[PDB]
């Protein structure tokens, strides 16, 4: 049930396409300075490690930006799974603070793609290890992204039957942004 909706700047670009420019762009975060390392806000909480919204900007310094949301988890330490639902993916640049701190979640000023209903789940259990907690969708996905690496992402959305290859001008399941 998941669609898709594109600036129209980015019609010639898949989601293979897109997802492999703005990772790079990204940065790997382990790599990056603690100097200027963002590692994500969540929001809608009264928690400091789960919310409807977590953003997460660009650690080396490059306007790139990642808005999820839905019902979504931090485990922490040690294991440090991303672990619940996501109905909606946001890519884009400039990610900015809404009007009363990171307590009123974020936005991004150039939004490039957006997933919707993309029903990206994942559980965590304590009792279990941390590389079986890590196999999850959710996690290994967007922690993929986190590391600039769209890889993990790639095949979970093609284990979905999404096209990841098919230009955004012509994938079925995307319609452009009104400009
Ligand atoms: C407000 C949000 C978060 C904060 C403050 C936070 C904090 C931390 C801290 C302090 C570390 C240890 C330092 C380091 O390894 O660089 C760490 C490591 C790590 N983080 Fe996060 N984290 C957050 C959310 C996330 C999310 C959303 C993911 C994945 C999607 C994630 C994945 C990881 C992983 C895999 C490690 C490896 C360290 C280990 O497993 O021992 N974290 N995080």
């Amino acid at each position: 049930s998941t669609t898709i909706q594109y600036n129209s700047n980015y019609a010639d670009y898949s989601i293979s396409s897109y997802l492999r420019e703005w990772a790079n762009n990204f940065g790997d975060i382990d790599q990056a300075p603690a100097e200027t390392k963002d590692r994500g806000s969540f929001s809608g909480s009264s928690t400091l490690f789960s919310g409807t919204q977590y953003a997460i900007g660009s650690s080396h310094s490059n306007p790139e930006g990642m808005i999820a949301e839905g019902d979504l988890k931090a485990s922490f330490m040690p294991q440090h799974t991303f672990h619940g639902q996501i109905d909606t993916l946001q890519f884009g640049k400039d990610l900015a603070t809404n009007a009363g701190g990171p307590s009123a979640g974020k936005h991004l000023e150039k939004i490039d793609i957006t997933f919707n209903e993309l029903d990206l789940s994942g559980e965590f259990d304590s009792g279990k290890s941390m590389t079986e907690n890590h196999q999850g969708d959710m996690h290994k996905s967007v922690r993929g992204l986190m590391k600039g690496n769209p890889d993990p992402m790639l095949e979970v959305m093609k284990a979905k039957g999404i096209n990841v290859d098919t230009a955004f001008k012509d994938l079925s399941i995307a319609s452009q942004y009104p400009d």
